[PDB]
């Protein structure tokens, strides 16, 4: 698809540094990282307006992001904790258009 995330699944142990990666072929400037949890829906973690830029979303604590290039947006869990166990969704967008990746299930032990 036009937005792909790696890995598809990840199991980490408490304290592990985890990197989720998201690659797009849409040529969209903006990219977003969300987590999805029961009751909350999709909450915005960090986003980016272009290469080298990242901006904090609604729940940035615990996570760093990096946008090394136009095509790539990475989410870093600096020291995994069980409350970060979730399904993570990368998206690219222009205007009101959102194009989601298929999601990464993460389980922290």
């Amino acid at each position: 698809a036009a937005v792909t995330q790696s890995p598809r699944n990840k199991v980490a142990v408490t304290g592990e540094k985890v990197t989720l990666s998201c690659q797009q072929t849409n040529n969209h400037n903006n990219m977003y990282w969300y987590r999805q949890d029961t009751g909350h829906g999709l909450r915005l973690i960090h986003y980016s307006y272009g290469a080298g830029n990242t901006e904090k979303g609604d729940i940035p604590d615990g996570y760093e992001a990096s946008r090394p290039s136009h095509e790539q947006f990475s989410l870093i869990l600096v020291s995994a904790t069980p409350s970060q166990s979730s399904v993570y969704f990368c998206a690219s967008g222009v205007g009101g258009t959102l194009y989601f990746g298929a999601g990464t299930r993460l389980s922290v032990l």
